[PDB]
Formats: C-alpha cells, structure tokens, sequence
C-alpha cells in the first residue's frame, strides 16, 4: 500500500491521532521519553488508523507507532504497542540506560514494573474503558470486576512506593520507562474517570505529582493535547 | 510471613504451581527459554500464591516468578510477569542475543511481537479463563467478546506468518522470546479450549507445530506438567 506523499523518514516519526481527553494516554508515553532524552523526532497525525498504509506500520491499527532509520541506515525500523515504543527509544537513544537500566539488576526491576503495567493495569484499564463506553451493551458486573481489579493494581503500586527510600516504581533514585508507562493510568484525572478517590493511595498520588512536575512530562502532555489542532489537522506536522 | 526452610538461591529458582492443563501456560514460557539456553536452575512448587512470603517475591501473587543471584553473586534479584521472566533470562544468560535479539533492528521486531502478546492476546486469554472458570457467576456475553478478541489476535499473527519468508513472528530466520511468549496461547490444544477451529489459521497452526518440534519446547511441556505430582508435592524439587 502507497504511503501518503508527506510521510518521509529522515528521523524518528511518532504516529499520533488528533489530541482529545481520551486519545493521548498511550501516545504520551513515547513522547515523554523523547522529551526526557532530547531525541530529534517528527509528529505524523493519522486521520484514519484503519487506512491500509498504516496497518503495514502497525498491524494492530493503533497509535502510538514509530518509523525510524536503523542505526546503520540500511533498514527502516518500526515500533508499535506503547511499551514497545518505550523499549525501542531506550534501545536506540538511551545510551547510558538512564531510563532503560544500566545493569542486569536495574533492568530486572524496571522490566517487572514495566511488564506489570503492560500485562495487568494497561489491559484492565482498556477493558474497563471498552465495556464502560464502547461496547453496544452495558455489562455492569464485568465493569465492576475490572474497576475492582484496578483498585488491586493501585494497592500493589501503593505497597511498592511505601517501601523505604522507594521514590519511583522500579529504582529508588530515578524514574525509568516503568514509571513513564504507569503514569497515564495512575494519576488523579484517570482515577476520577474510573470513579476512584486517588487520595486513598497517598504515596501513589505523591509519585504521580513528582512525575508530573518533570519538565519533559509537562511538555509531553501539552504537545499531545495540541496535535491536529495547529495549522495542519492531519499528516506530517512542521 | 517467613521464607520457607527449603527456599535457598544458589542458582536461578523458577516458582511454579501444581501442573494442570490450565496452570502451566505462563510458567512454561521461562522454562522453554531455560531449556533452550541450558541455564542451570531449581524448581519451587508454591502451595499458596496468597502466602505473605511469596508476595515479597511477586507482589502480584502469581507464577511464574524467579529469584536469582546478581551477576557478581553478592546480591539476589527477582523477575515476575512471564514476559519479565523471559526478558530477565535473555538479559542474564543469552549474551549472544540468540533469543533476545543481536542488534536494534532484531530487538525492534522482537519487542513489537513480544509486547503484542503481553498487552493483547495474553491478558485477553487470561480474562477469558477467569470469567469461564473462576468468576463465581457465569457472564456469557463477556466470555463471547473475549473469545472474539482472541480471533482478532489470531488474524494478526496469521497475516504476519503469511508474509514472504516469515517463518517466525519477529525474525524470518529463528524463534525469539516473542515466539516463546506467543506459543502457549496460539496452539491447537489452547484454540480448542477457547472453542475455536485452529485450522482457520493455517500458517499460525504450521508455526505452532514448527515451535512444538523444538527439543527445548518438548522438554518444557513434559516437565511443567509433572511439577507437584512427584515424590515432593510442594517446596523445592530435587
């Protein structure tokens, strides 16, 4: 399938959709890491994720997705699924393992808390949102069970951040891709959407505020909301 | 709350439960990679994953979990979530990147197909099992939707394995942790459990048979079934 004429890969291209309250919780993740590391990148606002050309990039037909030049320039590489976009950026650009982890010990914990989000909170939150808003029929027993599972996940994150000196989910000293992956689903605005009082997880709330005060995180949230609302609506932004 | 007398970490310890048709699809994943690489390891059969001592290893209170010595051997580290156990074993023992990926290109695709399983088919299959067997009330409309979501994931895997020369999910040439992660939820026995005709996905069925023929995969399936049915029911196996 032929790509749009304005889609060229001279650097990392992050594929997003038009910014809304419900369209940015996955796409913000790679953008945060790009902002943290100062990686050169373009933004491509996808009008239709069902477009055949886009399914050749991401067969799951969702944002975020990435096209980038391989380090030696011989291939065009792709990343899709938000956790995979974080892994790719860390692999290609986080030379020092500042967010990816510097040694086997660091990476063992990072991958525990990253995968916990990827396998448990992420999909539980997505299934809650699907059955709450998108499913033609309302299934209240299923929705209540998923909401219950979210409280159990918040309990695990709270327990972790109550451990001595544990300022971040994976490492004590600094945020990692585990923290970036978790933040959008573990912050006050998301908790209130789920019908939960975030104050009931005080160390988790403190952690979300600490993450939120980072300049890269602030820039990421601002830009993801703005995409498609500038001079250009769809395609490669300038 | 205290660690069991027979729990010692002299090498990698893989935490499993009593072998049944529905208790092994996560624990078999790290066991396949341990068998592929020939990693020295112990097996610990957990009686109750709700036990406070086990929650200090895995706060999510599930198998698989790993305790291992750090590279220098001065400290102990942990992995939990099946995808995290695969990422750890590859990091600590797959120095050639045979299963973990040798460069940024290989790892980009490995991470795409690994994360697709971790985020999509994995949690969808686990939620299907939960509502099908474990939930006190039977919710058939929920079960049906999850089954439908499995067929969508099978469709994505089928498309991939229909691409020219694409013998495995991530790499054309050899299987990776992406293939190992996918196999337990994408084979005839599991498809039949979900009430699906696996023959509807011919290239996926062929792929599952190719993976199943690997000696390491055969050893893993044979061993994981037997855990807890030997002379020692629970605790560290000999």
């Amino acid at each position: 399938s032929e790509r749009p004429s304005d889609l060229v890969v001279n650097r990392l291209v992050l594929f997003v959709v038009k910014g809304t309250a419900t369209s940015t919780h996955a796409t913000v993740k790679p953008l945060i890491l790009l902002e943290e590391l100062g990686v050169p990148h373009d933004i491509y606002v996808v009008e239709k994720v069902s477009a055949p050309w886009f399914s050749e990039i991401n067969p799951h037909k969702m944002v975020p997705a990435i096209l980038d030049r391989s380090p030696d320039g011989r291939d065009t590489l792709r990343a899709w699924e938000s956790t995979s976009t974080l892994m790719y950026i860390a692999d290609a650009y986080d030379k020092d393992g500042t967010f990816g982890g510097r040694n086997v010990q660091e990476r063992s914990e990072i991958n525990n808390w990253l995968t916990l989000h990827t396998a448990a909170l992420g999909p539980t939150a997505k299934y809650w949102l699907y059955f709450y808003k998108l499913h033609p029929e309302k299934l209240p027993k299923t929705i209540e069970k998923l909401r219950s599972n979210i409280t159990v996940q918040y309990d695990i994150l709270e327990r972790r951040l109550n451990e001595p000196g544990q300022q971040y989910l994976a490492l004590k000293d600094r945020p990692t891709i585990a923290d970036i992956a978790t933040l959008p689903f573990a912050m006050k605005s998301t908790a209130e959407l789920f019908g939960l009082e975030f104050e009931k997880w005080p160390k988790l709330q403190e952690w979300s505020v600490r993450m939120g005060e980072r300049e890269a995180v602030k820039r990421a949230w601002q830009r993801v909301a703005g995409f498609g609302h500038g001079e250009k609506e769809y395609g490669m932004l300038e």
